[PDB]
């Protein structure tokens, strides 16, 4: 399976069977994400994987905070950034549109929209959570070397088989999460990584996702 | 060419020959390089593509910032750290000197200057965003970044990521036609790799897993 191909066939999964990771397949998967690049060769990344009860440890104690609602959040960053104007804004949206159309909930019938958000902080139900996380002295370039880490791990999973949803919601609960994990407080959660194989007769995992197009990205000058 | 080949075989490239780059190929390596991911689907990224005499334009003016010494510095953001702590900066001599062994230089800033040359690569792609994005943002733009790296070696291109020009980001910015509505995080300079060259062909280190992965729950 080529470059391409992963990375077209690479989306974020909402729906795994109960269906176990091989842990050797990760090592080897990991070492070869590694190989991304990063300024001065600094390899910000840093990785926390969880898998059985110490991976239900972490739902429990977020669990917890969630029925705290509004109350309960601990922010580790602001995820999208406050006031975000209209043209992300719509991008944001439009996608959501998609995926609860997958499912079958109405517009706005809201409780139901809510009940499949919920969903996340159960990893959408994959065996093993990923969490991404570095010192709080990394700056947004460093931030940059993990989305290329990152990635680079999203694509050999699809490559191998396995598949993925990435997460920034635990970031609504990152003390939690680091407390349960046990990292301290010079760590800063980035996001999550649920890891496990597709179901992939599950419609939540077929509606084709939009992007946008290239004239809105891309400028070409000296040609 | 599959993912894992791709990866092991996607390096920094510090020497590019004169071979032109098909636009017909880059176009296509962006439109499948869109279908990385981002929070919320932002797709926050922007990108400016310069080649020919705007590309030299560009050059030129960055130079007129370097001749100023420490004056004509203009940048974006901080690189590395203030503060980075001596364990993570091993990381970067290890690598920098081992690169800077290949060439023979040890006098330095002869290499350094080639950096703005973009190491004689034909294109030259920037890539910026509105001053709005947050951190999880640029990771994002990593996540496209690299998506784009992975598409060069899978196409007989080759690629080198650039900090250096963050050094003076407005002037690019000016070249660029950009306003200070977005910031300039990265080049990339992109071409087809000179392959005999030995700055190309030395083994680049990484750290091993133990200092990267904890596996819990197993
Ligand atoms: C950093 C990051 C965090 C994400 N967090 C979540 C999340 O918390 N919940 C979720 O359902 N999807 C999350 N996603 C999935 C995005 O919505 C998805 O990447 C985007 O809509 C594109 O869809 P696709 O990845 O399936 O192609 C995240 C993606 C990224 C890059
Ligand atoms: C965001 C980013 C910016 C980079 N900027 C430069 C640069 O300005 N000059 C340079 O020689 N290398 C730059 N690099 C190359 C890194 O030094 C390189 O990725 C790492 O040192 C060596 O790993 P590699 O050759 O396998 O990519 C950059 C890499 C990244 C990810």
């Amino acid at each position: 399976l080529s470059a391409s191909e992963a990375l077209a066939r690479r989306r974020s999964v909402r729906a795994f069977t109960d269906r176990p990771v091989d842990r050797a397949l990760l090592a080897r998967i990991f070492e070869i994400a590694q190989r991304a690049p990063s300024g001065g060769n600094l390899q910000p990344w840093q990785a926390t994987v969880v898998t059985g009860e110490r991976w239900q440890a972490v739902q429990d104690a977020v669990a917890a905070r969630i029925v705290m609602g509004r109350e309960g959040f601990q922010p580790e960053y602001d995820i999208f950034p406050r006031g975000l104007t209209d043209p992300w804004d719509s991008r944001r949206f439009g996608v959501g549109e998609a995926l609860y159309a997958s499912l079958g909930i109405a517009r706005d019938d809201k409780a139901g929209r809510i009940a499949q958000f919920q969903q996340n902080y159960r990893g959408f139900g994959a065996p093993v959570m990923l969490f991404l996380h570095c010192s709080r002295i990394m700056g947004p370039p460093q931030w940059a070397d993990m989305g290329m880490w990152l990635q680079s791990v999203m694509l050999l999973l699809v490559e191998h088989g396995l598949a993925s949803c990435p997460q920034e919601c635990w970031a609504m609960y990152g003390a939690t999460v680091r407390a349960e994990l046990g990292l301290g407080d010079d760590q800063i959660l980035f996001s999550g990584l649920a890891i496990g194989h597709a179901d992939e007769e599950a419609p939540v995992n077929r509606w084709p996702v939009p992007r946008v197009g290239l004239d809105e990205v891309i400028d070409w000058q000296g040609f």
